[PDB]
């Protein structure tokens, strides 16, 4: 699925400050029912790379993906929203 | 029976961290009645190989192959959960 | 009577380990009145397939076949019991 | 016993400098006469998850959660004080 | 006897590190007078199973499964000296 | 016939590993009707020079030759299993 | 094969963060029909000599030579892709 | 004798690097005349528990219950050293 | 004792700066007889948690908790020093 | 004469190596003349049973007895000589 | 042969990584021909000191000696392979 | 006849694990025509030494000796091979 | 060598930007045919002690202490350059 | 012989960068002949306890404790040196 | 003799690794003419204490006990080798 890959790209394109402040952030969204929650230890110590890897994990492709651009947003609108969501189409 | 190589299959895509959340949990998750349970000393020594010939042995294809996804979407929704479940059908 | 020959082929498919677990547990378990025990010295150095001839010379074939899988069952529920049921049939 | 599985996590979502000083302390905490106090040696190389399993093993269920609660308030009050607390009802 | 599976079922839920210590230990433990002690040479090389049924041939059913009990809550409180003693009743 | 040093010179060049997932999944393999099955408690315990004489043994050196080569490819395609067919011609 | 060598040679070349973005994409990237998937749990762990023999294990020098190429350029043009093609000639 | 068991306690409340420094020590500390000295390759693999019933074997539990103590101190003054003479008393 | 715990709430209010100080100043301290000195490798790596327990382990807690403020006024008059004395009666 | 089976009861009490290192130094042991010395087939093949009767066998009682205790002691004290010495009185 | 320990010798001055790369180089070597070629498995679990006698047993002191050389230059000139050449004069 | 002698001496120098490797791989080597097999049964219990007397036995001296170098080369070249040679001038 | 300690004292004298230029020029620089060249993933996390081994172990010492003075004029002409040289001498 | 004990006290109190240079300098010191130097790759992965017992091993108690102080000046000199001499006298 | 005695103290005081490159080097050692060499087979699986007995059995005493010291200063100068040597005075 090159959905694993899109992410990626994108993702690593955030400055080392955002990055905390996105995967924090995470921490208090609110999910659809029937998911489960990432543990805050292993968040903490975590890299962009592995970050992916996991995040597509716990979460299907198609709900993953859309789910990514809702935060993205939260933090203001970023042109890597919408370039994201090209990928969507 | 296939169902021994499924299981099989998808288990090994596991790390070896998450591995041992799964086995330990299992020692404490509810079964059916009428089934015995594993003793800890094998379990905490056994290999993911080991494990699944053993683990196919105390319970039914059926039943046995049921009880797994069971447990891995107790440690969280994982791909691995549906992608076992297409086997079933 | 096959009955000696398919206890003989399902029997012989226990690990090394189990097969103590399995010998020395009959020597505890509870039998019908009007038969004998098997003497332990005995037991403890018969090898798995000498074990079946005596196995049935004590027992009939009829209630000897039963008595096997009440204590396969008792080592908990293995496939063996089931498949070797089959067989009762 | 779920409790097993509610403290595992809860326990789980302590960053790792935390989970230092909480180990640590466990060891100088006042436990109810009757227990056991559990060696220096194997708590210095633990894990989260083993410890869990042993935390739980020198201690009943009821008194060993109630137990872990009287040390996570120690350490100051934590929301997950609390929140493991729900679970006690 | 009952009393002989019943030890058998929780002995062997013990760690492997663990079971040195228990019969380590048993070799020092004090024991009521008319009663013999153990050889060191058999207790090193003796295997759970069959540290069973030697356990209970020089100690009699209801003393020697008292006996047991005084040993494992020496080792520390666990569940299983409780879980144990059910039995007795 | 040269085939029975053919497969041992092949299967001596896999990992320690892999011969147990060889092993066990030589256990659940479909075979053609008119054969036997290999008894679980001496596989268990096989080497892998001797596993090499009883693998023939049970089934002809055509057909035999044949069988191996379809569970290689299962566990993946190696290049063994190319290298071994040249045997074949 | 030189082959083999010719790949280890260069792979070594690179840095220890890209090493596992390789790795990582090694995992999501299409490969043709008839060919097996790498089992994630060893990924993660296998070192880059090792990742070597493995990687040739499972596709033939010829195919596998080139597939590495692939997955080199994706994660950009590197002077490696280059240089590594000379020896396809 | 609870001094085998009263040592036993104690020096299993050491850390893994300290107990190399000791049993090392061991061997370069003075003993009294008219006893023997502990073969090097046994000191280097032996356990923490093995090592406790082996001391005792060598030396008299009074004179080998004082003779532990006074390599406790060497290797610096450690609360053990008084907590454990507290036992001589 | 209450007095692990009290150093280590204390001594963890020290900014990181001065903690050095505390640290490699300790190493000059004069000590009563009879006493250890803390190796310098082990010193120059160790935590302030960390610190707390060896410091403890080496010197008796009476004593140990009167040495601690013997180096803190050194360092000049801190309100540290009076608030740990308190606890001192 | 009590004296064989008191050997008897403390010479079983030593582990399956020290045996052959006891076995062996009894070889090369300097022994009082008018005695004979025992071939070495019988003694590698012997066993602690055996052993005893044979020992005695060779040496009276009284003598034999001390002969013993010479040896113990030279493999090392142990408690076991003194513990023998015991039964001289 | 001082060939035999002359080897040896140098070889033990590898560190553990390249010594990795030693091994599994020589998998990949050309030999001369009418020479069979070392197994696999074996390779992967051999030691340093157990490599020294294997190698010289497959080739002769002569032949093998030099063909030592022609791979320790392979990995790069090392200052070993002049130190063992002067062996060779 | 000395050759007896000689292969005796040279067979001996084998390992104990390609001890079996030999044994088992003559039983596939082609021999002259005008010749008898050596039954399974016994090649499988027989002993080194045994061996010697019967490998002789069922093949003359001359052709005997020169059988035993054409099994010694095909697992490999080995010193032997050659060592046994010289003994053929 | 004295030569290999002669580099050390030197290359030690450099402040930690410059030794990245130097360690990176490294790389590019012309040697002389007949050597190797060091792998990129080593030398961009190997230490200055470490590199003065290795530095020798692929270059002679003679031919090998030569080499550094080039590059070392290469980044300018520094008083390093003469002062090593005059170890030359 | 307390000249082990002696050395040992003061190496210990070296940093861990420091000692890197102190082994690794060892290994191209300049030994008196009729002694042997001590293989590369054990010194690489050995530990600074572990050092002690080697150290003295190849080199006896009265030379071998000066040959340290040689090396230690060379490093530059220290205080240990001196400090260490104290011991000779 | 207390020359087999000597030998077999010293020789146990030697690490479990050091042991096998001791008797792997006695087998390339040179003898002196009129003696036997010991076969390959019987001191792969041999152990340290059997192997005192064997060593002495070929050589005598005299010339046996020197011929020990030639190898261990081979391996390099021990304590032992001067130790041993105090036994032949």
């Amino acid at each position: 699925g090159r959905a694993r890959d899109a992410i990626l790209d994108a993702l690593e394109n955030l400055s080392g400050d955002e990055l905390k402040k996105f995967k924090m952030k995470l921490l208090t969204v609110q999910l659809r029912e029937g998911y489960g929650r990432i543990p805050r230890g292993a968040l903490l110590q975590m890299d962009a790379i592995d970050l992916t890897d996991k995040l597509v994990s716990y979460y299907l492709e198609s709900y993953g993906l859309e789910l990514t651009m809702t935060v993205l947003r939260d933090m203001g609108l970023q042109e890597l929203a919408e370039q994201l969501q090209t990928t969507k189409e």
